[PDB]
């Protein structure tokens, strides 16, 4: 709870909704909130019945097939006018985040049963499987593999009826940064520097003057 704990949490749900647009997932369950109230305490354990279930999804192949983009400018929505690394990193993590997982589409199959997302201790098992490819997460464009890793299990939410795991999979992904994963991030200037580094498409306009 410093100053980037809740600011770096909104940008995680931004690219998440852009990737669930091609899949066909309804984000109305996250806005209403009915799985984190009186549905299941700490998490549901009636979802995991067999390991031969969470490893296949009929909506895990929609990215490069339905009109693929070769990065022409995703930061054309203009969201860096709000200032602060929260709403400004919305399009910054879209031209390098949504586009990143749009090229190779989805190479994840048995990834749902690899980390296992069902109980409340699914966070510790998630940090072990993602750490295998997080050995080179020192660059601003290499840390994107961490966000796209926890954004591929959002399709198995409506398939296994576990809408409680999709509302917390993007929550612990943002808290992990504020925990101890912010060495070179806080050294430069949070995630605000990432907006003027990768997504400089909206920064090349030099704004206009909506303040004065």
């Amino acid at each position: 709870g410093h100053s980037m704990s809740q600011s770096n949490r909104e940008l995680v749900v931004d690219f998440l909704s852009y990737k669930l647009s091609q899949k066909g997932y309804s984000w109305s369950q996250f806005s209403d909130v009915e799985e984190n109230r009186t549905e299941a305490p700490e998490g549901t354990e009636s979802e995991m019945e067999t390991p031969s279930a969470i490893n296949g999804n009929p909506s895990w192949h929609l990215a490069d097939e339905p009109a693929v983009n070769g990065a022409t400018g995703h930061s054309s929505s203009l969201d860096a006018r709000e200032v602060i690394p929260m709403a400004a990193v919305k399009q910054a993590l879209r031209e390098a985040g949504d586009e990143f997982e749009l090229r190779y589409r989805r190479a994840f199959s048995d990834l749902t049963s690899q980390l296992h997302i069902t109980p409340g201790t699914a966070y510790q098992s998630f940090e072990q499987v993602v750490n295998e490819l997080f050995r080179d997460g020192v660059n601003w464009g290499r840390i994107v593999a961490f966000f796209s890793f926890g954004g591929a299990l959002c399709v198995e939410s409506v398939d296994k009826e576990m809408q409680v795991l999709v509302s917390r999979i993007a929550a612990w992904m943002a808290t992990y940064l504020n925990d101890h994963l912010e060495p070179w991030i806080q050294e430069n200037g949070g995630w605000d520097t990432f907006v003027e580094l990768y997504g400089n498409n909206a920064a090349a306009e030099s704004r206009k003057g909506q303040e004065r």
